[PDB]
DNA sequence: TGAGGTAGTAGGTTGT
RNA sequence: AACCUACUACCUC
């Protein structure tokens, strides 16, 4: 179904290695005394650093393109507690392969340092490791901001380095949290400081002096303010005493024009290209296959999904809606009202607007009202209320839900020809309602397809899923799982995978035959090992999709305008999707399953048209993971326990 | 809290 | 190292 384009995206292919290059020299280190059971992460990676040149790791020690003899062998160094001493023994020099993707693998993180520890030693330069910053674009009275590009280099499989190139900015302080508050800056974002690389917040600057442990007698007694004095007092958390005598800040806040990001990548590759001896810049061309536009459909085709409210929804039921005013007055406003019954006009069945005449104030007295309206058939509220605040917006909408009433907040200063904003919030209501606004008239391989993310908060996290019963389907969400951290624990995949594969069961009454498997971001090693040799046994066959936000790189035109939804494949197993200041693509990996590309390609752009409460714009990603993401933040931020008797039908998070 | 997004500054989980 | 987040700001319908 696709017409071939061609693309170029931000890599560049330079000079092939060198036969030194092609055989690296291995040496032996000496741990005096040896490590920890954890301390090795800092502590082999502080060495193969401090030896200087092309110096990096080797697994269980370290390599160079370096010859030994300029390599510092007998140094000194540590991290806090034990103070090691190295000393670098010798193993000669062994040969690499580039069609062997093993050896292809440790030559790039030599490939890696080679850059950057060749870009420590430019001129006119400001490096942060791989990133670059060539040029001045604005210079503040002590507030520089350089300008180059972050970078990458690695190995082709026939030998030859890659350069990813991609335009970036820096900002960088030059006066101290004094020398530069009294010249205009108002209180601080945060504190940053050059006594350690410690940081904090900033709440607000204490009122009296710090010479009353001991406040200001420990700084001018622990040498510590002798260069520059303590000014005034400082208040952050980890209430807390700082003398801001010394620190360097780090300061917070334009965003360049797809054409010239091309440019200055293009421009910034020859130069490093050119200064580093790797050559000429022979930027990678991939090609990139134009994906079919998707048919969405209410009542009937239609565009955008907000084009529902005009044309009528693809399954609507009887249903009532209450209404929450929290500014001043009582009515349904008339446009949401005539808006409402006109999209169920144009659908089907039946709609009962209901007033809550009960305000939040009256205590527990308002869930009685609550608890009437409900039983009286609500299913969803609609609050019209003056920008509310973070902490009361979550007491509510938990509130509403621990009644099982999902809320769609609406903020008050609203106009008739404020039209987008209200359309989105109703779109938002029915949603919340139970509404299938929108669906995909197609011909898809998976017949289920589920979204995994993690996590909401702080400590621990919560693992989730959300589905959508395929081939136009229902979407629901499924009570997510306190977990420790990122990784879903092997079970949790399972039991999620299976109380979705069971929600396709009560609506087909049939199990699937395919289900498509979405990971938010990069799947931890063997996390949906149960899932898969669970769903094989069952013999309901299947796909793994990594999903990537980050690290797709960037694709530009070779010329023309990059048109929606291109899919460009890249290595075996990978392939990005530019969904259309410059557009950033997913990077997607499938992990596990038989399906060939394009198809999940497919799937995946398509399923991106789904979510019913975008209304105009499109989200990045699958309508499956985007729930998946929505669902689990806001659990997440106002808790389980107040799902119990919330429908999952009803997408009380969009 | 209308929603989508890119661009700076942080941090953290996975996992070497 | 590869990926998530959180703030900020700016754009778009
Ligand atoms: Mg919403
Ligand atoms: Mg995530």
């Amino acid at each position: 179904h696709l017409g071939k384009t061609e693309v170029f995206l931000n890599r560049f292919a330079l000079r092939p290695l060198n036969p030194e290059e092609l055989r690296p020299w291995r040496l032996e280190v000496v741990l005096d005394p040896p490590p920890g059971r954890e301390e090795v992460y800092p502590l082999l990676a502080q060495v193969a650093r401090r030896a200087g040149g092309v110096t990096v790791r080797m697994g269980d020690g370290l390599a160079s393109w370096s010859p030994p003899e300029v390599l510092v062998l007998e140094g000194t160094l540590a991290r806090m507690g034990q103070t090691y001493a190295y000393r670098l023994y010798p193993k000669g020099r062994r040969p690499l392969d580039p069609k062997d993707p093993g050896e292809r693998s440790v030559l790039s993180a030599l490939a890696r340092r080679l850059l950057q520890e060749r870009l420590r030693r430019l001129e006119g330069v400001w490096v942060e490791g791989l990133a670059v910053y060539r040029r001045e674009h604005a210079r503040g009275p002590g507030w520089r901001v350089l300008g180059g590009a972050v970078l990458d280099l690695w190995v082709s499989d026939s030998g030859a380095f890659l350069l990813e190139v991609d335009p970036a900015y820096r900002i960088l302080c030059e006066m101290s949290l004094e020398a530069w508050l009294a010249q205009g800056h108002p209180l601080p974002k945060r504190v940053r400081n050059a006594y350690d690389r410690r940081t904090w917040e900033l709440l607000r600057l204490g009122e009296e002096d710090p010479k009353e442990l001991s406040l200001l007698d420990y700084h001018a007694s622990k040498g510590r303010l002798q260069g520059r004095e303590g000014g005034r007092v400082a208040w952050v958390a980890d209430p807390i005493p700082h003398l801001t005598g010394l620190l360097v800040p780090v300061l917070t806040l334009l965003s360049l024009p797809w054409e010239e990001r091309r440019r200055r990548t293009r421009e910034i590759a020859s130069w490093i290209g050119r200064r580093l001896g790797l050559g000429t810049p022979e930027a990678v061309r991939a090609q990139a296959y134009r994906l079919s536009i998707p048919k969405l459909m209410g009542r009937r085709a239609v565009s955008k999904p907000a084009d529902a409210l005009r044309v009528g929804f693809y399954r609507a039921q009887e249903t009532a809606l209450a209404l929450l005013r929290l500014d001043g007055a009582q009515g349904w406003p008339e446009f949401l009202r005539r808006a409402l019954l006109r999209a169920f006009g144009a659908s089907g069945a039946s709609l009962r607007l209901h007033t809550l005449h009960a305000h939040p104030s009256q205590g527990l007295a308002f869930r009685e009202a609550l608890r009437k309206a409900k039983e009286e058939g609500v299913q969803a509220v609609l609050v019209l209320t003056p920008p509310m605040a973070w902490e009361d917006r979550n007491r509510l909408k938990a509130l509403l839900l621990r009644e099982g009433l999902p809320s769609q907040i609406l903020n008050v200063p609203l106009r008739e020809e404020e039209r987008h904003r209200w359309e989105n919030a109703l779109l938002g209501l029915l949603a919340k309602a139970g509404l299938q606004v929108v669906a995909l008239s197609g011909a898809y391989p998976a017949e289920l397809a589920v979204g995994f993310d993690a996590g909401g908060r702080e400590s621990f996290r919560f693992g989730g899923a959300a589905c959508a019963v395929g081939g136009d389907g229902h979407l629901l969400w499924t009570l997510p799982e306190a977990q420790a951290g990122e990784r879903i624990p092997q079970e949790v995949v399972w039991d999620l995978l299976e109380e979705t594969l069971w929600a396709f069961r009560r609506k087909a009454g049939r199990l699937p035959s395919r289900v498509l498997l979405l990971r938010d971001g990069r799947v931890p090693q063997d996390e949906f090992a149960l899932a898969l040799e669970a769903l094989a046994r069952e013999g309901i066959a299947y796909d793994l999709v990594s999903v990537r936000k980050s690290g797709g790189g960037r694709v530009y035109p070779v010329q023309g305008r990059l048109a929606d939804g291109l899919y460009v494949p890249l290595e075996d197993k990978t392939f990005l999707l530019l969904t259309v200041g410059t557009p950033r693509p997913l990077k997607l990996v499938h992990e596990a399953g038989d399906t060939p590309l394009e198809a999940l390609a497919h799937q995946i752009f398509h399923l991106t048209r789904l979510y019913p409460a975008s209304g105009f714009a499109f989200p990045r990603l699958p309508a499956p993971l985007h729930l998946a993401d929505r669902l689990v933040k806001e659990v997440g931020r106002l808790g389980i326990r107040h799902l119990k008797e919330v429908d999952r039908e009803k997408l009380f998070f969009v």
